[PDB]
């Protein structure tokens, strides 16, 4: 029953039906693990087919604050607020929630996404307007049951699954690395490889000035310095095609005729994640047919289009949904480490296969958490 719960794709989120207020309002919602407020279209915008009315709520509280969430993609303000909520296709309970009442956004909502609102899975240090106001799934295990660990299966459609872990979603084993701290799903990547080529940085670098885990960011976002050297790296084993630098900056489309994408021109990207045990690792390996994101298009048709999804950050290193897509990812908060496995919809041709390996041993003992 919580098996394929989501619906959407990479480019635009993956979202899961809730309902808000008393009687119960229908709306879609984003999954977000790179943030940490509730939120919904609480009044009418060109790109929403409906919002939630607070009027119609016998539930509803209002806590008489706004608020304020800027994201990397996207603003939004709106007036907080208490309600009843459930998931219908999630474990069968209602909690009493924070909401906020999206009034006016910016560049937030998105044409024809099927969304309405956002649901942040991250935790109160990055609440707005403060850590004072708890988080969704805060409040449902406090509230409920449920074990505190949910898990996420991004394949478009998944599965979110809340409280455990669902076999059937995964094959090979779980490996664990540690939240290293309890804001943003904080980790830690000790090692880049690009078809097996060491990047050769200082392992900080790779988390200048943290990596995160974000089912709302499309993109691997790399910080610039780690973005440049990944960037020559992934030319140089591509170099018998040339791309426009449009394409490497992600301000244009790469095409080819239907069915032809040169695959095996594209490297390997893999990602070592420090390991619960000290100087030890694990890899996820990413295919391109992950790090090129495909642009449906009825115009462009008779081809496939790619847009180039791995882009610099000024923030750090967010592992978004192409990097999620293909493995079954654990927020194991209980123990305060996440898993990664390879999904029951892994991306794989006849050649290669994504991955999730280990374990690695290091002999260099800096600590690679930026600080
Ligand atoms: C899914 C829509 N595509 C997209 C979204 C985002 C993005 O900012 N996602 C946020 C949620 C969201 C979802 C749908 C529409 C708009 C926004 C995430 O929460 C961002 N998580 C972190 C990084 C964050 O900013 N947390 C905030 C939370 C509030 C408190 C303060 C911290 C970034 C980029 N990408 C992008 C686009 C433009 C510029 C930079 C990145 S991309 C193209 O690289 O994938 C692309």
């Amino acid at each position: 029953e919580m098996v394929d719960n989501l619906r959407g794709k990479s480019g635009q989120g993956y979202y899961v039906e809730m309902t808000v207020g008393s009687p119960p309002q229908t709306l879609n919602i984003l999954v977000d693990t790179g943030s940490s407020n509730f939120a919904v279209g609480a009044a009418p915008h060109p790109f929403l087919h409906r919002y939630y009315q607070r009027q119609l709520s016998s539930t509803y509280r209002d806590l008489r604050k706004g608020v304020y969430v800027p994201y990397t993609q996207g603003k939004w303000e709106g007036e907080l607020g208490t309600d009843l909520v459930s998931i219908p296709h999630g474990p069968q309970v209602t909690v009493r929630a924070n909401i906020a009442a999206i009034t006016e956004s910016d560049k937030f909502f998105i044409q024809g996404s099927n969304w309405e609102g956002i649901l942040g899975l991250a935790y109160a240090e990055i609440a707005r307007p403060d850590d004072s106001l708890e988080p969704f799934f805060d409040s449902l295990v406090k509230q409920t049951h449920v074990p505190n660990l949910f898990s996420l299966q991004l394949c478009v459609g998944g599965s979110m699954i809340i409280g455990g872990i669902d076999h059937s979603l995964y094959t090979g084993s779980l490996w664990y690395t540690p939240i290293r701290r309890e804001w943003y799903y904080e980790v830690i990547i000790v090692r880049v490889e690009i078809n097996g080529q060491d990047l050769k940085m200082d392992c900080k670098e790779y988390n200048y000035d943290k990596s995160i885990v974000d089912s709302g960011t499309t993109n691997l976002r790399l910080p610039k310095k780690v973005f440049e050297a990944a960037v020559k790296s992934i030319k140089a084993a591509s170099s018998t095609e040339k791309f426009p630098d449009g394409f490497w900056l992600g301000e244009q489309l790469v095409c080819w005729q239907a069915g032809t994408t040169p695959w095996n021109i594209f490297p390997v990207i893999s990602l070592y994640l420090m390991g619960e045990v000290t100087q030890q690792s694990f890899r996820i390996t990413i295919l391109p047919q992950q790090y090129l994101r495909p642009v449906e298009d009825v115009a462009t048709s008779q081809d496939d289009c790619y847009k180039f999804a791995i882009s610099q950050s000024s923030t750090g290193t967010v592992m978004g949904a192409v990097i999620m897509e293909g493995f079954y990812v654990v927020f194991d908060r209980a123990r305060k480490r996440i898993g990664f496995a390879v999904s029951a919809c892994h991306v794989h041709d006849e050649f290669r296969t994504a991955a999730v390996e280990g374990p690695f041993v290091t002999l260099d003992m800096e600590d690679c958490g930026y600080n």
